[PDB]
């Protein structure tokens, strides 16, 4: 259902942004192709006793800066191109906030809503058994993503530890784990906290007081719900509309995120929430708000609605929710955009913190994680902002100049590319 191919779009963005920097042709060709792709068959036993084979992908795009990092997406509409694009974005995501990581991603073409608990556990364990040879605490560190949660992360960690015979830091093979089995404090609200920090910095740059303003959030998952909650709590914002895959609810007077979450859990969706009006995702994206945070499937803003966006700041919590064309239209409209791999870099940052805690065997507190995350996100955002201001270019491009250059430097320090 995607407007354009995700990997093609990602490559187009990379070229469009490399047009504003000095990079050799060979380095560009290296960066336009994932470094390793592994397609595996994942066989599991269903509840009725039959054996079903799913398709799994583990794509690492580059590991010049360090071990690759990226979540695992469970999605019926997933394609290898989507995983390649996500790994490519992961690379820039970890480069922009200066982490010793490369870019990676994983996925399974499956509808998890049609799978039971035992089937989900079997699927996670079989995926680990399939991709064990390309993952590790120093090779490839998976994490939670769309339709995956810390539960599945703990199952995957247990399977990896069983295969690995407890020879090294198995806890560090995967992030977003439960706190009991080597989890990190603040990882649950990581991406939301990073998005909130970036929104606050953007408002500071734009000279806008966020108290009493309006935020519309698309998607009510681990990122969308926590983003709405933190915006209502920390920034003093008024959440006027939320949504999920079945539709959204809008309220001019504001919504309480906890009640909406309870209604969603007790009914399966946020639709027909009391005191709110049912709308579509297309209608929510077009609402008159001060901040719009897409936290759902990619490619939600295209030439079919780019001119209808009326938000002062668009916080791309999701991975690649805006097309380059739509980026040009929004920039022509004077709308500030927080780039996708900079806005939601808080999640990968706290995942890096969890990995450090796991490999060192020493765990931090909430305050330390909160301070380090704030420091990293503020530095990265201000670097990207000053970059886009000095060169008079789009935000997305500027972050690329901040990110790709670092990656480029790594290759020149490894001898991968001579020029
Ligand atoms: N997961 C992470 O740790 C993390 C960290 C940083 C960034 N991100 C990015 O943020 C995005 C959201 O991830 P997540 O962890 O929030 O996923 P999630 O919590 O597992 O679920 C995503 C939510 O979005 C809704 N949704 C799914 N498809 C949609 C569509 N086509 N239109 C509108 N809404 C839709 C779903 O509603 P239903 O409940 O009705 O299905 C679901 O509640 C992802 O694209 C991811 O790349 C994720
Ligand atoms: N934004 C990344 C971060 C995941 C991680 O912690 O590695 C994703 O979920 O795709």
């Amino acid at each position: 259902m995607v407007e354009i191919d995700p990997f093609e779009m990602a490559v187009k963005q990379l070229e469009r942004a490399a047009q504003y920097m000095d990079i050799s042709e060979e380095a560009l060709e290296w960066l336009k192709k994932p470094m390793r792709i592994v397609e595996v068959s994942v066989p599991i036993e269903m509840d009725d006793g039959s054996v079903k084979v799913f398709t799994g992908f583990r794509v690492q795009h580059n590991w010049a800066r360090g071990p690759t990092k990226g979540g695992i997406r469970w999605h019926p509409a997933e394609t290898l191109s989507t995983v390649k694009a996500l790994a490519t974005w992961m690379t820039w995501k970890v480069a922009v906030v200066d982490l010793p990581y490369g870019g990676g991603k994983g996925g399974i073409i499956v509808n998890p809503k049609e799978l039971s608990e035992r089937e989900q556990e079997r699927l996670a364990r079989a995926y680990i058994r399939a991709v064990y040879d390309v993952i590790g605490p120093w090779t490839d560190i998976p994490a939670p993503d769309v339709y995956t949660n810390p539960k599945i992360m703990g199952w995957m960690m247990d399977e990896y530890e069983t295969i690995m015979r407890r020879k090294g830091p198995a806890f560090g093979v995967i992030t977003g784990k439960p706190l009991s089995i080597g989890g990190s404090l603040g990882r649950g609200t990581a991406t939301a906290q990073g998005a909130i920090f970036t929104i606050r910095e953007a408002a500071k740059a734009l000279g806008i007081d966020l108290k009493g303003k309006k935020i519309a959030v698309q998607g009510y998952g681990n990122a969308g719900y926590y983003t709405a909650k933190l915006a209502k709590e920390q920034l003093g914002m008024t959440v006027v509309a939320v949504s999920d895959s079945r539709g959204g609810i809008y309220n001019p007077d504001g919504l309480d995120p906890d009640e909406v979450l309870k209604w969603k859990r007790e009914h399966g969706s946020v639709k027909d929430f009391p005191g709110a009006t049912n709308i579509t995702n297309e209608e929510l994206l077009e609402l008159e708000v001060d901040v719009l945070a897409p936290a759902a499937i990619e490619e939600v803003i295209t030439e079919k609605n780019a001119d209808n966006i009326k938000a002062k700041i668009v916080a791309e919590v999701a991975n690649g929710p805006v097309t380059p064309e739509a980026d040009d239209i929004l920039r022509e409209k004077g709308i500030l955009q927080i780039p996708d791999f900079l806005c939601n870099a808080g999640g990968v940052t706290v995942s890096y913190f969890e990995w450090v805690q796991n490999i060192n065997g020493y765990y931090w507190t909430e305050e330390e994680v909160r301070e380090k995350l704030d420091k990293k996100m503020t530095k990265a955002f201000w670097e990207v902002y000053n970059t886009h201001k000095d060169k008079n270019i789009h935000m997305r491009d500027a972050a690329y100049v901040v990110a790709v250059s670092r990656v480029y430097q790594a290759m020149k320090d490894r001898g991968w590319v001579k020029k």
